[PDB]
């Protein structure tokens, strides 16, 4: 049953707060709280967003050679994530992809497609 056809903005905002509990057993709150993110989440976040893990070299032939800078994007998605990031997007194939790198993995790129959600 679908539900929500996402810009890229909103696609982006989505995408970072998703990664940004991939990326942690807590969440760490301005005030020094921590929540903590069940596993559970994460593997499932994991799969969801149907990310591809890519070598420089494999990137560069899967689509990121075709992929466009974005940086109010990447600098979103740095302040969510907490650290430099690099955000490029493939408007190729139509329906967009989410080409991500970040200061964590610099050896890395993260591939994920725009899909509807359900």
């Amino acid at each position: 049953n679908f539900a929500i056809l996402p810009s890229l903005q909103q696609f982006n905002k989505v995408l970072a707060y998703e990664v940004r509990m991939l990326m942690t057993d807590k969440l760490q709150l301005e005030d020094g709280t921590q929540l903590v993110v069940p596993p559970a989440f994460r593997r499932e976040i994991y799969r969801e967003l149907g990310i591809s893990l890519y070598s420089n070299e494999a990137a560069e032939e899967a689509g990121l050679r075709w992929a466009q800078h974005y940086e109010f994007l990447s600098h979103q998605m740095a302040q969510q994530l907490g650290g430099p990031t690099e955000v490029r997007v493939e408007v190729n194939k139509s329906s967009p992809v989410v080409w991500l790198k970040t200061w964590l993995s610099p050896n890395i790129w993260v591939r994920v497609p725009l899909t509807e959600i359900h």
